[PDB]
């Protein structure tokens, strides 16, 4: 078994367990903002709202739990504070009141103070019946940006395809006591298993055409999603008033920063962090925007013997059709990534009177591919 101290779940994996839906009575005004975004913002009360907090001070947010809701709920009331209804009229400072506190919080919990998938994808999230069991319909995202931004297709498919993957999570510790103790037939089964996991969450992937429209994605929820690395809307980055008295850059929401997306790469010995490239810079900027505990993990995976040169080293068929059917599985996912970003983006900005994510993932599928034995 995973040690606890990497902070994995055995159903759910690196999403966090049972989230936290409301937070103390001390900060009301931060839920009663958050819980009306799609009102505040479409009114365009939203950027005054926030302008007449107070600063509330985070040390009444006691357990792990709490802290992680506060990120969710702060990190959306800045996304929407910096974009507004989300046609390019941009605040390059965010308000001290709110600032503060989300970057002392930010540093708190090891992340950079802007929205992340271990907020928005990992902890926002909600069993409607909890007797009943995790799929869509039984479950619910905590907060969202407009209605009909496709929110809870787009992060509630996102949290599905990470705890289907989780179901691989468990067996690597078997894969690498069966190398340590010489054990073939373990390690075989152990191969498949991680596979036949994978395989499954590629079919939980299918959901995000049957829960997101791709007008709705790009025009409304997409934005709210955007970070300020590189962005000509803040060029310089953004003001966190009274904690740094220079603009910060810092990156978006992305697959990228799922544990998932990186972990199985690691296990199989498929090199994305090399090449001194721009997508194994970003792989592993990104790393810095997980929660400390999986940046962790990653790390201790890549520290242990591996599994590539294990299977190669033996002579043995049947290890290497086990290794490819993981390698396979993975192509497969970045190949169906792929087809959302061309139906979900590229479509979508053809009919606007892309690339970049396009290109990445290509290199991180031809990296992948390259990586098969046979
Ligand atoms: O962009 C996504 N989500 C997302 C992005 C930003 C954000 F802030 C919140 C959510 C989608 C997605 C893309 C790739 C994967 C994925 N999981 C893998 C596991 C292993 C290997 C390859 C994987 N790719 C999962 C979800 C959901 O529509 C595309």
């Amino acid at each position: 078994m995973i040690s606890k101290e990497y902070h994995i779940d055995e159903e759910v994996g690196f999403a966090l367990p049972n989230p936290q839906e409301n937070l103390p009575d001390f900060y009301n005004d931060w839920m009663f903002i958050a819980k009306h975004l799609p009102d505040l913002i479409e009114s365009g009360q939203l950027r005054e709202r926030v302008e007449k907090l107070n600063m509330l001070s985070i040390d009444h947010l006691t357990d792990h739990k709490s802290q992680r809701l506060a990120r969710l709920v702060l990190g959306c009331i800045t996304m929407a504070y910096v974009w507004g209804k989300g046609h390019g009229d941009v605040r390059k400072v965010l308000p001290r009141n709110i600032a503060v506190p989300y970057c002392q919080l930010s540093k708190k919990l090891e992340l950079p103070p802007i929205l992340v998938y271990a907020d928005c994808v990992l902890a926002n999230w909600k069993k409607k019946d909890p007797n009943k069991p995790l799929t869509y319909e039984n479950m619910d995202v905590l907060f969202s940006f407009r209605d009909g931004d496709c929110s809870k297709g787009f992060f509630l498919v996102s949290l599905l395809v990470e705890i289907a993957a989780a179901s691989a999570i468990k067996v690597i510790p078997t894969v690498f006591k069966a190398m340590q103790m010489q054990e073939r037939d373990t390690l075989l089964k152990a191969l498949l298993e991680i596979a036949s996991c994978l395989e499954k969450a590629l079919q939980v992937f299918h959901q995000i055409h049957d829960h997101v429209n791709p007008k709705a994605f790009f025009s409304v929820l997409r934005i709210y999603l955007s970070g300020w690395k590189g962005n000509p809307q803040l060029s310089d980055g953004l003001v966190y008033e009274g904690f740094w008295e220079d603009p910060k850059e810092f990156a978006g929401g992305s697959a990228g920063q799922s544990s998932v997306f990186q972990c199985f790469d690691v296990l199989l010995g498929i090199q994305q962090t090399a090449g001194g490239g721009h997508a194994a810079q970003f792989l592993q900027d990104m790393r810095r925007y997980m929660p400390p505990a999986h940046r962790n993990f990653l790390c201790s995976l890549e520290s242990n013997p591996s599994v590539r040169e294990f299977v190669l080293s033996k002579g043995d068929a049947g290890l290497r059709e086990a290794y490819d059917a993981c390698v396979k599985a993975l192509v497969s996912l970045r190949s169906y990534h792929l087809q959302i970003v061309t139906k979900y983006i590229l479509i979508p900005a053809s009919q606007q009177p892309g690339t970049d994510l396009m290109n990445f993932l290509k290199t991180v599928r031809s990296t992948t591919e390259k990586s098969l034995l046979k």
